């Protein structure tokens, strides 16, 4: 999680699309969905990023509908956004034990227990936290089995980005786990 604000400049694609769904949370505006192969993924927008401004207008107090409307009426050539990096999330670095375990159980992406004497215990991994990202890869909406696969295939050093479950549940409200699995960008970013 970067320690502050950044400018991103977007162009609408062929189809007039940027590849975002935004959600009003606590009078801010947050990234709910980043579509694979979109302008939003190419410029590096992430699930949970806060949108401070759009074209130098403050988003504070906007409905999810008004943010979507402002974006639909922007001269798509150049759209500026001021972004605060994933403010609800934290990153935890863990090390697999020789059995390949970091040391937790999770269900529907939510950590439910920490195994005694594990890297997860030593590193203060918390329960009631949704997994947002593993080693920089968005995993939101993947089956638990695909998440376990990713942790299997990772090197010994595992980075996990988590979010308090109450906040996670507030953001993904009104995005059933088809688009979440289907259309949430799960790729490694392009260079």
């Amino acid at each position: 999680i970067k320690q502050g604000i950044r400018e991103v400049i977007l162009c609408k694609d062929q189809d007039g699309k940027i590849g975002l769904r935004l959600k009003s949370i606590d009078n801010g505006i947050f990234v709910q969905l980043v579509q694979a192969n979109s302008p939003a993924s190419l410029v590096g927008l992430r699930f949970g990023d806060q949108v401070l401004q759009i074209n130098g207008e403050n988003c504070a107090g906007w409905s999810s509908d008004k943010a979507h409307k402002v974006l639909k009426q922007a001269f798509g050539e150049k759209i500026t956004m001021t972004i605060r990096d994933r403010p609800f999330e934290r990153t935890i670095t863990m090390h697999k034990d020789s059995t390949g375990h970091v040391g937790f159980i999770f269900k529907n992406g939510k950590i439910t227990s920490i195994v005694k004497d594990s890297s997860a215990a030593r590193n203060g991994l918390l329960t009631e936290h949704n997994i947002c990202e593993i080693n920089g890869q968005n995993v939101i909406g993947l089956k638990d089995s695909q998440i376990a696969d990713i942790l299997s295939t990772s090197g010994t050093v595992v980075t996990i980005t988590i979010m308090p479950a109450f906040i996670f549940e507030h953001i993904i409200k009104r995005m059933a786990p088809s688009i979440m699995k289907s259309l949430m960008d799960h790729t490694i970013p392009e260079v």
